[PDB]
């Protein structure tokens, strides 16, 4: 089932310097909670300054939902250390609150009570909140509290150079679409290794054969990542809207068409209700982020550009992988082993040939993802090519892919010096013979002993105590203070610069 | 530019009995006004009973907007007399109020608080009012006070037999009516030419090279059909095939409109409209002509077409005839019979929705400047080169043959007379309704002209005795109509907002 | 989710004559009701002769359940006209009674006294009635008065020439029909509502007292309808299938042994096995061969292989006086040919069971915006609209091949019309009949249609069959029954064993 | 509204090879600016030699307005690469200056003293500079700094040979021009990239940002508006070669009350060439222009009379802000499709006021082309056709021309382009102008210009040459300076007297 990539591997083995200079960035989300596991209802902590403008620390959907963002970086340890400093500083400046360490929250009784991220009174800040109001009304606040890690990745120019004019940005875009098509066909290996959400609170809910406990914890005995299942998110699958990844313009046209298509469903919600604005507009997507997407091509926008404008202007700059659950075994929710595996997998995805796929061939790649998501750890599980009958045992497919990943590891290890990528392959490949080594088996044992609540409360306490004692390593305290002051100032400035009232301004971005 | 219809007229001539028993019905709308021409703000005249259920008299958009409807019927004189009985009775039972005799209203500024039509508390009743709230909020109440005449028409089975057992019937009849419709779009501009009666509008309604005083265009026929009138394109709806038509129409009631969502579904707890889709219901699709089948109880217009095929055709493009106390007359009706039949005979290739947009070019010429000397028309979008009068005459040689045939089965010369009268309008546009009514409006204004005719027509009608309906028949119907409303208002279990949910 | 068929299609496109000579037949059932909508209690109308032996008109489960059957035939218009002559004649010869136009009845209470179909006094007659007694006692009479339409279909010899190979090819058809045939109730299901008499699921009730699911298509096919599996019948091999079938005839049932076989001399079933006879295996589609004298269906199959297939999924089309129309028949032609072209991997017993999951989704909520289908038991993934369009890309190609041997564009017109239903489930039979039932009720709607179709059908002249053909067939059928009745037949118990 | 072109398309699908060997050339203009966006006041960069005689690089109106010209070519990739080589070389040889990347400039004041292109002391040079002095005095220098791309196009002989000469070809290109007037507004719809205008250029419902930028919310190309690069009072028509040329030659002799008030001389300095409606024929500004390469100091109109229309010059392209060279393959292929379509569709002859009527749709698209529910009309008649439906009707035909070209070229590039561009008719937000407007509302014309100019300079300075070697630029620098020298030495009469001989 794994295709044959000997030509591309051989090519890579003869050009190791083509991989020198990979760039990465991490985003990690986590709810602020009290010791009892419930969402804090305090505001974004003072010491973090303005969530709207801050460089490293912001909020996602909810006021209690923190997001840490590392600046693009070529060194894995440097980037993880940076991430850990954000966590350390935050952990000691949020009063008695702490950070929820799983993707799935514990029982929440009233989704409707959750405060949306608040961004002040400037037009940009309100738009951002109104966007969330919109999401709240379309899909419910509850699902937005489920969190994850994004891993952002780009190959160096050297890679493309070893593989002229206006073609360059086109070859690069084509190669990233290749990576994306391959992620669709094979990326189920990610939730298999690192899925960490085999259980969900009944407060968040089916034909599924759930085991139940009296506190409302539901779980599937072999699942890997319910975060990625239909129960773990509410919005429209890019796959489902019929967006494809064969060609850049086509992709952008599909995306932009969704921004402009009105929706009968969302019009029923209404745009206003008692002088309170309820969504930005009533289109399928309010803005491009509303598209649910396990993986997404990107380019950093310039001032005023929409994300898709940037793509059209400059082609794909880098890939965002969104399918990683929070790593509950790391205080920062992600570790070196995961980052190195994604390096190897993404690189492999860029090498393997990937035929174009129509909407329904893409839909078929999801059959395997669903098997792995809901019962990836089942003894005897078999996978198939697209929709064809399942017939390849999962472990053997894993070992096949790792035969290749190991060759890429050898190449990366020889340029970085050391053995770090090879060790990672050996550690991970073992998970195909023993599914009990995977994150989701480990975290299910924990959740059976103490619940989602008990497991999250206990890690959150333990992690709070590491994080708040550890010395800052790269950022120092005065950097947090400086960035607090500067972020607050940029917010005062946007507030003062507005000249039109929100209603008028809105009528030109709605 | 008129197609060759020889083969079919010859067929018709050998089959005169095939046209025996054409069925017709008319609807005619008119605003209740005061002596001074302002809109009456009183309610639907007590004597008429329940607008909601009455068999012959109701309202349209506005509480003050009367509409008279005749039951389907095979006899022209009978139908016209019935319509007149309705007017007679009504004029005698509305105090000092009288009926505006023009299409275009006059004493109404933009956003005048025009009372929507009222139908009691029933769910069906409250839904109809809400539809109108929607229409008001989407288009303005003002445009909804422009009034017209609809002519409803069906060929007799004998016609289709003379050209089919079981399931075939339904298909052939439908196919013939879509032909009628396509031909109407190609050639129906002849209607506003002859009978358009709104070459002027009051300022309230207002690009075009107007003249002021009251706005008008010197050669205009029917502004009620222009963009400033009873009009409301981008829909892709075609007339080739029953299934395609219904699919397109059903698609439109399910299509959300951004513009309309921005009105809201309800503001401050007052429900502003049934929904925010392009059409709230299928009635909102304004069109010059429309295929129809009588709906079962609560069944939708498009369901009925899909179940039974096209039953009859509704021609919607007639302005009020200002020269008749009942707003329509025998000359118009007979011309429509002739033109509809011709539409059923002539070959009419299928049209894509952009070919249909091209047929509107001639309509637009005729609408805004149909009486211009030298005016020429084209085939669709192709360059104009056919002088209008020669096209009319050409059409009328065919209508003449159809008229001979109809006259030979009835007995008499009545249809031939109509051909001879109307064909003269092509040589002299000054004989057409719009030339004549424009002279009158340039001189006394839309206002003056309307009040005068209103007043004359009222006096005439007040004295005329009833002929088919007896006073007793209106009284029984008042009672039975009010009875049916109560019998509905009571039979409602669940409250409006929930019933709406299931039907919105 | 649709398999790739483009190779088989290309072959078909190079061999259009391989489809010339498709044969079809229809069966359509309907309750005889009074104008008030209650079930008639009179006997089979006498102008129709012997239900037991008549060639075209008979009864199904109940004495008031008419069934109309067309003789196998190559021409669509002709088959539908014949069906219509049967309706016309009957409508003008059943007194003030009329034909219920919907699959689901109302005005019939649970455990009401439904007279079983009566076939006179011969071995065969008594046997047919006894089998019904058996069904009544096993599953209840009520379920048996749900009516439907069966479409019977066979490919010409020409097709295969481009006999054990004929059977394997019809099994391919069945396998594909299980995996994908939910498209039929989606387009044509017409029983979204159900009388209370038939009562888990999120039903709505009307003040009127009517139950319904907002997005349902065909409750007739649901578990509350004409239904039921751990029998393990498979459709991979002719003999494999026939064996499974015959074992099912011989397998005793704990539950039915409980009913008794005799209680006070009245025999209560044919036997106490899971299936009394082969007909009892209810299924959406069924392999078939016309049976000889005293032969059983399986014997028939064993002798000559599958001759044709019977598609049993169609609800009564509420919008046609004869309960089925040309658009349906044309669609099934396309669908059944496609089923014969697509590769269908063999399927085990429980793989076949998994195909029900999609059926149930479409049945219970097929019109739900955003509905997704899966493959077998697996997680729903594929949006219903895209799946349908994919199938119609292929059917459109089949349609071109059929139009070009027949002349015209009739098959392609059907593709265009119906694909439109995937963009708007409000065009489907079930959205339409539901709107109407929500205003007036099952009863209301049924009575209104039944009355209009009565008046309509009584005024239409006969076209293929003359009144005198019905009289002859009445008399011949009456005579055929008398001759069987007067035969010196074997003792019943022995006779039974001999079946 | 779109004519039916079935017979011509059926004809084409039968004679595919009728289109093999289309010829194209591009002109692209750009201002030389500093990192701060202000107009560079240095001279024509030295590495480029003589703007007057150089073969590929020259100036337009202003000394700071660069212009790149590709030599006529049959290969699209080759042509684009060649244009790019010119840019690369220039970008490396202009100090810290860069190329302004938008049609509309931002940091240029009204009445700003812009240095006119300088061509030296030869009579020809001084004439060219004087022409500009004329334009400056007649319309202001500001307008002349708005820049554009020209797409030059000819069908191969194989095309005319199959369609049934010299007079047939001219009638064909006139049919192209009449079609272009009727339907060419499709160009600024797709590729207009100037929906905002700086206040320097200032009855229309303009919006204005706190920063001081004016714009129309649905506009496409204000470069084509009255406020842009425009001068039509002349009633020149496109029915017949001799009528066209007569109209044009007459225009050059017709005096103008307005220009006479300016004067021919003032305090010893000559102000214009004459005080006629057009000083010379180039002054006639239009969206499209019929052309022949002029041989032997012949005038453009002379060339046309001598040899008929050789090619078409489509002048209505704005600078593509999303391409370092101001134009991309997608635009070129679309213009191939649309010009070929314009040669195939029937085009009745048009009076000068029928021509004026075609301008009504143009203005609509120019000023509010992206407005939801905009409708177009035929000529001056009631607006009745929703633009999306019209555009899609057109693309049904372009798509068949596209199949033809792809079958003779191999591949699917032309069909891909139809699929891309047809999407703009369902979604105006894909068009160049919506994309550039979002960026301008936010950082203004200045901010957006500077930012793009900065990135393209970095990009181009790094790219190696691909078709021209550095030797070639050096070789042409020397050869162009020589020719100028020669022309300067070879002059006999002082310019004042030479000028009377070419009044
Ligand atoms: N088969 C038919 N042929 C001709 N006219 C008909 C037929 N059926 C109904 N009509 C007429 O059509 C008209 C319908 O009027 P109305 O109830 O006002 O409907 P709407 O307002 O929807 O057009 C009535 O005048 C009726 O007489
Ligand atoms: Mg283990
Ligand atoms: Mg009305
Ligand atoms: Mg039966
Ligand atoms: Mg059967
Ligand atoms: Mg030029």
């Amino acid at each position: 089932m794994i295709p044959d990539v000997s030509q591309a591997l051989a090519w890579l083995e003869k050009h190791p310097q083509a991989l020198k200079g990979i760039q990465r960035g991490l985003e990690r989300e986590t709810l602020r909670v009290n010791a009892d596991g419930t969402l804090a209802t305090t505001g974004h902590p003072e010491a973090l300054g303005s969530a709207l403008t801050h460089k490293w620390i912001t909020t996602d959907f909810a006021e209690a939902l923190l997001e840490f963002i590392t600046p693009v970086d070529g060194d894995i340890e440097h980037m993880l250390t940076f991430m850990r400093d954000l966590h350390r500083y935050t952990a000691r400046n949020m009063g008695d609150e702490r950070m929820w360490p799983l993707s799935m929250p514990s029982y929440i009784a009233e989704g409707q009570d959750i405060e949306l991220a608040q961004y002040g009174t400037s037009n940009t800040g309100r738009f951002k909140t109104l966007y969330r109001e919109g999401l709240k009304n379309r899909y419910g606040a509850l699902m937005q509290t489920i969190s994850g890690v994004h891993y952002n990745f780009s190959l160096p120019m050297a890679f493309w150079q070893a593989k002229s004019g206006a073609d360059a940005k086109e070859k690069i875009s084509a190669g990233y679409f290749r990576v994306i098509r391959n992620y669709y066909r094979f990326g189920w290996v990610i939730p298999y290794l690192f899925g960490a959400s085999p259980a969900i609170s009944s407060s968040f809910l089916t034909s599924l054969p759930f085991e139940k406990t009296e506190s409302g914890m539901y779980y599937l005995p072999y699942a890997t990542s319910l975060r990625l299942s239909d129960l773990g998110y509410t919005n429209k699958s890019q796959s489902n809207l019929g967006i494809t990844f064969n060609d850049l313009y086509e992709y952008v046209a599909g995306l932009k068409q969704a921004i402009k298509t009105p929706s009968e469903e969302y019009a029923k919600i209404g745009i206003e209700k008692d002088g309170k604005r309820l969504q930005i507009n009533s289109n399928v997507l309010q803005i491009e982020n509303e598209l649910y997407a396990p993986i997404r091509p990107k380019r950093v926008t310039r001032s005023g550009e929409s994300p898709s404008d940037a793509l059209l202007r400059g082609g794909i700059e880098y890939i965002e992988v969104r399918s990683l659950d929070i790593n509950p075994f790391s205080p920062i929710g992600v570790d070196e082993q995961q980052v190195r595996f994604l390096d190897l997998f993404m690189v492999w995805c860029a090498l393997a040939d990937a035929p174009e796929m129509s909407s329904s061939e893409l839909a078929c790649t999801r059959v395997n993802w669903n098997r792995v998501i809901l019962e990836g750890r089942k003894p005897g599980l078999t996978l198939g090519i697209g929709c064809e009958t399942a017939q390849f045992p999962l472990p053997q497919v894993g070992k096949d892919l790792f035969r290749d990943l190991k060759r890429v590891a050898q190449t990366l290890d020889s340029i970085n010096g050391g053995e770090a990528y090879q060790k990672v392959c050996d550690e991970l490949v073992a998970c195909f013979d023993n599914p009990d080594l995977t994150f989701s088996a480990r975290i299910l044992r924990s959740m059976i002993d103490t619940g989602i609540g008990g497991t999250g409360k206990a890690f959150a306490e333990a992690y709070r105590n590491l994080l708040r004692e550890e010395p800052l390593e790269i950022l120092r305290e005065e950097d947090f203070v400086a960035e607090r002051e500067a972020s607050e100032r940029r917010q005062q400035e946007m507030e003062a610069a507005d000249t039109e009232p929100f209603a008028v301004w809105l009528e030109k971005h709605a």
